């Protein structure tokens, strides 16, 4: 029932980690944001849960670490799983994500620099964006009305 993504492996084990994302928006020219990694995968903003942080405290580090920005956390989405193997940590992953929406966000600094940022259109993003759980977030935001 929850929304699951990434072909996992029958024979790996894999290690759960928590993950949260939020989609940032510029509303004025309808553009959003993704951080692009040095292999070249697109992601939404956010990223893996660390030491005792909420899923709250993970997207703020996140944003200002990727985007330079702080946000004001709105609306929560909902959870979509991902399964994946991380080459550098060589292990399997299963990856709950838990997806938000930045009500509002304000430019602080440049950002603490190996990935690239984008903002695209929203039906762009879904073009672009690695996992199935990303575009999963961004196709419920954009159905999602006031």
């Amino acid at each position: 029932k929850t929304p699951t993504f990434g072909k996992r492996e029958e024979t790996l084990t894999y290690q759960t980690r928590y993950a949260a994302y939020i989609i940032v928006s510029k509303p004025e020219n309808n553009t959003m944001v993704l951080v692009q990694a040095p292999n070249g995968a697109y992601f939404l903003p956010g990223g893996e849960i660390e030491g005792t942080e909420t899923k709250e405290e993970a997207i703020h580090r996140e944003v200002l670490e990727e985007l330079g920005i702080s946000v004001e956390i709105g609306c929560y989405l909902g959870e979509a799983d991902e399964y994946f193997y991380s080459n550098h940590r060589q292990t399997a992953y299963y990856n709950p994500g838990y997806f938000y929406v930045a009500n509002t966000w304000r430019q602080l600094s440049e950002p603490l620099r190996t990935n690239t940022l984008h903002w695209v259109a929203p039906e762009e993003a879904v073009r672009l964006l690695k996992r199935g759980s990303h575009r999963w977030a961004v196709e419920k935001w954009l159905a999602a009305a006031s």
